[PDB]
């Protein structure tokens, strides 16, 4: 690699190269205009083609980090706009690159990206596809400077596909808007998972991340040997450590090296990687990360022969505790793709505790005899919660299931803001809509994937604006016991009911002109305030007020003088509700 810019240009291709260079510089110069970044991209791309033609050409021998930092230091207004970031230019490598890393500003002060009307977007898409798409790519990247650039490119290509299909359909909005919202949720969920793994790696440590990786990788590649899984776990931990640190190119090299090793050893890993390993380097690691679990060996025995019955259990444990516990996790996880990773970790921690007490006892076999009996209640707790909640989602609709969660969680923690209580309960209802359509065998991993992002969105907002010591405890405990903590939250008996406010329970004819979303949120906001004002109301008493409110809306939205109905039949509904409650 006399020329790494030329090797990357030949590997990625011109189109991918230009997009990734745009993202990389937009994530650093997050206050520079789009037209500046375009000239920078074209200047780097033309230089790269020079090196593709002749790798011996001037500056082609330099490292990509040196070329990136050099280009950053050619911006004429670097000190005017970014201040102390420009002082990184006085340093040399590798200190300059590290200096630029620290001054990457997460949460820039930028206005929220307003989604234009579908007709405006489709017209701009048609008349100027390149500038329309790349300007949007630039607005996303400058607002999310730590989002892994290739993954942002992967989302960006799905946005382009959505615009190509729906901008030609009959009802363009009916095609595009659900697709746009789906991509937005997918992007927020990806960013949430990434920042979760990084913060957990720092707070809880490397061993906890390794235990998580053993469980997930054993579920994914059950036909692999433990030595192969442990090798992948060690590599995956180094990958995430580097990627959490923030260097895009070092993170990309580590990821590609892992995907290369996996693709050269598919025979020892899994049988479902043939396609991902034929994909280009840009997409190889992404494909492997999302590939389905391999079918497990059907000839698998019980875990009793190696972990409770046989002698040399305490001896093998003391020889290498983490390795022995890892073997337990690998064997259990490969046999259980139906379990959440955190349940597998609860079972391994249960085994660890029991082995630590029993191996210090006179006849260890005696107290480590019935430890598989201790796994039953831990397995049943999430399974029961999923079965009952998926039954509730089938009885009611998604909306009325959201309203059930609304009353439940408002009663548990009534100090939370009404906007936050509404968004959380709405999201949790969508988790039921998607995971309860899975058979029981794939429901707990489904719930874990989505509950983790809802609970981190929750725990982030609480760190910034705290309201409950109980939520602080659940959010600061291990991620293994985060969901159980929230599940064990009980109805708050210290809550003082909020005082009545007539404006909160006064409704107008604008409710009939809103769309389903705005109407539902308006009603869901009032339901939270209803429970906050009358927290001792039963679900029967609440259903009576809700049913009355529903008839009040339907009648006054169909009346001739709609506004006075909402004012006169509204003051009747309020008074009768106050009497019943
Ligand atoms: C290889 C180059 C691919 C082309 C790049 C495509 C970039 C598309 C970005 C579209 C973002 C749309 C965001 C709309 C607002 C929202 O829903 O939050
Ligand atoms: C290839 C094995 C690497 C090392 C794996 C360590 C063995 C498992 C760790 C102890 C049991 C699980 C503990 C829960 C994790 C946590 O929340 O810290
Ligand atoms: C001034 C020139 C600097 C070049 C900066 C842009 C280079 C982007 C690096 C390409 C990403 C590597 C491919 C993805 C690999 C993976 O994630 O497995
Ligand atoms: C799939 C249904 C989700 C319904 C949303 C309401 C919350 C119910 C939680 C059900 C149990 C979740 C278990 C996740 C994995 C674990 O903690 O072991
Ligand atoms: C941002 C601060 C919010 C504080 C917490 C708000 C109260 C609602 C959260 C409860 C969700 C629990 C997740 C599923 C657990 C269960 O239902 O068993
Ligand atoms: C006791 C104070 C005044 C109460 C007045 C009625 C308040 C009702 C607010 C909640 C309405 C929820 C609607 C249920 C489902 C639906 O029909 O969309
Ligand atoms: C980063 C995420 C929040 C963003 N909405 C996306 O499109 O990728
Ligand atoms: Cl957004
Ligand atoms: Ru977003």
């Amino acid at each position: 690699h006399k020329s790494e810019v030329a090797h990357r240009f030949k590997d990625l291709g011109e189109e991918n190269f230009k997009a990734l260079v745009l993202i990389a510089f937009a994530q650093y110069l997050q206050q520079c205009p789009f037209e500046d970044h375009v000239k920078l991209v074209n200047e780097v791309t033309e230089f790269a083609k020079t090196c593709v033609a002749d790798e011996s050409a001037e500056n082609c021998d330099k490292s990509l980090h040196t070329l990136f930092g050099d280009k950053l230091c050619t911006v004429a207004t670097l000190r005017e706009t970014y201040g102390e970031m420009a002082d990184c230019c006085a340093k040399q490598e590798p200190e300059r690159n590290e200096c630029f890393l620290q001054h990457k500003d997460d949460n820039p002060n930028l206005p929220r990206l307003v989604r234009p009307e579908v007709d405006v977007m489709c017209t701009a898409f048609h008349d100027n596809e390149e500038t329309f798409l790349k300007k949007y790519l630039y607005e996303i990247a400058r607002r999310h400077p730590y989002f892994y650039a290739p993954e942002l490119l992967f989302f960006a290509k799905r946005y382009k596909a959505a615009f190509t299909e729906c901008c030609q359909a009959a009802d363009k909005a009916a095609c595009l808007l659900p697709k746009l919202d789906e991509l937005r949720d997918e992007g927020k969920a990806s960013s949430a998972k990434q920042r979760l793994k990084c913060a957990s790696l720092q707070k809880f440590g490397e061993r906890a991340f390794k235990a998580w990786a053993v469980a997930r990788l054993s579920q994914r590649f059950p036909k692999a040997e433990f030595a192969e899984v442990s090798k992948l776990v060690t590599d995956l931990t180094k990958v995430h450590t580097e990627c959490c640190h923030g260097d895009l190119l070092e993170c990309a090299d580590d990821r590609a090296d892992l995907a290369k090793y996996i693709c050269e050893n598919q025979d020892s890993i899994s049988s479902k990687l043939k396609e991902c390993c034929e994909k280009p380097l840009l997409e190889k690691s992404h494909c492997i990360a999302e590939v389905e679990n391999d079918e497990m060996p059907a000839d698998l025995p019980s875990l009793a022969a190696d972990f409770v019955e046989s002698k040399d259990v305490c001896k093998n444990y003391a020889e290498a505790k983490d390795v022995f516990l890892g073997m337990f996790l690998y064997e259990y996880a490969r046999r259980h793709p139906d379990y959440s990773v955190v349940l597998l970790l609860r079972l391994a921690k249960t085994y660890e505790t029991t082995l630590e007490k029993c191996c210090a006892a006179a006849d260890p076999h005696e107290c480590y005899a019935k430890v598989f009996d201790e796994f039953k209640p831990l397995v049943e707790e999430p399974q029961n919660l999923i079965k009952q909640n998926c039954e509730l989602f089938e009885q009611l609709g998604e909306y009325k299931f959201q309203n059930a969660l609304l009353v439940r969680y408002t009663k548990k923690v009534p100090q939370v803001s009404t906007p936050t209580l509404v968004e959380v309960s709405r999201n949790l209802g969508k988790v039921g809509s998607k995971c309860c359509k899975h058979p029981e065998a794939k429901r707990m991993p489904c719930a874990e994937d989505y509950l983790s992002v809802v609970l981190n969105q929750l725990c982030v907002l609480h760190e910034k604006t705290p309201v409950s010591d109980r939520v602080t405890k659940c959010c600061t405990e291990s991620l293994v016991n985060r969901r159980p903590c929230f599940s064990a939250l009980e109805v708050d008996e210290t809550y003082v009911p909020k005082e009545f406010n007539a404006e909160t329970f006064t409704f107008h004819a604008d409710i009939c002109t809103l769309s389903e979303k705005e109407r539902q949120i308006k009603k869901q906001t009032a339901l939270v305030e209803l429970v906050k004002h009358k927290p001792k109301a039963t679900k029967e008493q609440l259903k009576a007020v809700m049913d009355d409110f529903a008839a009040f809306v339907e009648k006054c939205c169909k009346a001739d003088d709609k506004e006075t109905c909402f004012a006169e039949e509204g003051k009747k509904l309020v008074a009768a509700s106050q009497a019943a409650l």
